[PDB]
């Protein structure tokens, strides 16, 4: 019965991709929503709670006909399509805010009802909660924010496109969240909502773009939104001969020309690791106070 | 002081290793062993319960002194050559018994005490509990187990080398675990103890090799503490042109002369995956009886 009626399932939607991360043939599934989630993704989504998200396995789990009519239910568009006619919608949320929302809770509800085959009203939820915040990592292309992003180690990369040319890459820890996007511009606004710290990176041998990494730098510090972020800018890729120093970048950003901002320069080479720690740790205690 | 800390442990001991998979530069902790885990792990870790894992990111996290304390009391080769020393130690142990053990039990609180400034002593635990089980997966090399292991999507594979010559992965999804190496001799039996099903992987193209599987299948079954293992064959690589059937293969392997066994024959394509969701369907089937 699980198998033939599951088969038949992935095949509706846009099952064949992870609901998350979008990685072709999801082998896992959270119960709950009826949607279809990759493992590295199943593993992200045991962690929210068993009340939260019901993950199984396609491959080999312990299936019930309930669990199944709520496969069939649920569905990756149909929770995608009703989450975006929702009031409290944020498209930046995290995988935690996600699941805490109002807009998950009813669609949970949505499914259990036509699971047993009643039918549902949306006119017939508290969301749980320093508390939830993004660190917001940009610069120029070839910086070196996604080697950055990477050797943090502090999950899985999951790229985003939002909207059309806008190329997000993120990374999620309990209520942290590391955004990272290309810079050289309205939905940029939603992610600046939750920032409490901004990682500038900038390319210390690419002496050619630096005034264009200054010019957005400067154009970011001048966000409403952004006003009350703590900076870190890590002077990247000092392994290399000819790159500039910390000394000469924190010049050429204009960094000490700039007052009501805890600011912090960090020479870094991000393919070692050498520096990355230590501008975060300044980060990490700076977001403590 | 948690910096400094945790960069002087990690030089110490076998630390800058995964204590589960080997992985190099771990960048998670579990604090309750003082133990160095990779991101993966992590994930696997954090699984087991707050009370028998405690898991913490060596990136950002919030961290205690008792807890640094942990760290320092605990470490990955005092964590190995403790069990090692231990009544009832298995190096065949999956994750979920390996920390429900006693010998888990005892470091845990040997951890808790040094990290307090206190002696502690071995002198001065009922472990809990179809139950835990192992799915043999063995044939020659260049069957495609591994190719198998791999399209399951049931985790993390982590490759061990308990003696010499003896190279195994495995995959482990709560009670189940699918253990894998190349046949072609006495710490096999470990892991026959808890084995429920024997998946015996053939190469249906190589007709030179057939007669080799066919002595190892037999050597196999002539095992005692795998008598009562329900056996499936993959007759794998059905996608090449000169490759055997599954009726050549059935008969080639003497399948129909078995008595007093559950026996099923799979033609599969690993590269695909056709074939194994089937073949697997039969096994967890028949284990459900
Ligand atoms: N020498 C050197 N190369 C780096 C460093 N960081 C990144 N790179 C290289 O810079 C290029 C851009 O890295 P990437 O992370 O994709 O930049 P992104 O567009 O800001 O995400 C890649 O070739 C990197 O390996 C560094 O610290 N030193
Ligand atoms: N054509 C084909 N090649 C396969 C299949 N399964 C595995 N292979 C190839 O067989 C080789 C051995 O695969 P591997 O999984 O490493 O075999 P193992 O030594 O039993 O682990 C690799 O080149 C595979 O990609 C299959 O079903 N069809
Ligand atoms: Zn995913
Ligand atoms: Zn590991």
């Amino acid at each position: 019965r699980t198998r033939k009626v599951l088969k038949e399932v992935r095949v509706q939607d846009e099952n064949n991709v992870c609901f998350e991360c979008g990685a072709f043939n999801p082998q896992w599934v959270s119960v709950t929503y009826g949607i279809w989630i990759c493992l590295e993704c199943s593993g992200r989504h045991r962690g929210l709670g068993v009340h939260l998200s019901f993950v199984r396995s396609v491959t080999m789990d312990k299936w019930k006909d309930i669990e199944l009519e709520k496969m069939k239910a649920g569905g990756n568009a149909k929770f995608r399509e009703f989450l975006e006619s929702q009031e409290d919608y944020d498209p930046c949320w995290s995988l935690q805010e996600k699941y805490n929302s109002r807009a998950a809770a009813l669609f949970r509800d949505k499914v259990v009802a036509l699971a047993e085959g009643r039918e549902w009203s949306l006119e017939s939820w508290t969301p749980p909660q320093k508390k939830e915040m993004r660190i917001l990592m940009v610069g120029l292309d070839a910086a070196g924010k996604t080697t950055i992003l990477y050797k943090l180690k502090l999950g899985e990369i999951v790229t985003t496109i939002p909207t059309i040319g806008f190329n997000v890459e993120t990374v999620e820890y309990k209520n942290i969240s590391f955004t990272v996007w290309d810079v050289g511009r309205p939905l940029w606004r939603h992610y600046f909502q939750n920032t409490q710290g901004l990682i500038f990176v900038v390319d210390s041998n690419d002496r050619e773009r630096v005034n264009e990494a200054r010019e957005e730098l400067m154009r970011m510090l001048a966000e409403d939104e952004l006003r009350d972020a703590v900076l870190l800018v890590f002077a990247n890729k000092q392994d290399l001969p000819n790159a500039m120093n910390a000394a000469e970048i924190t010049d050429k950003l204009g960094l000490h020309s700039l007052r009501h901002r805890n600011w912090y320069i960090q020479a870094t080479c991000a393919t070692s690791g050498d520096g990355l720690y230590e501008g975060l740790d300044w980060l990490s205690n700076q977001l403590r106070n």
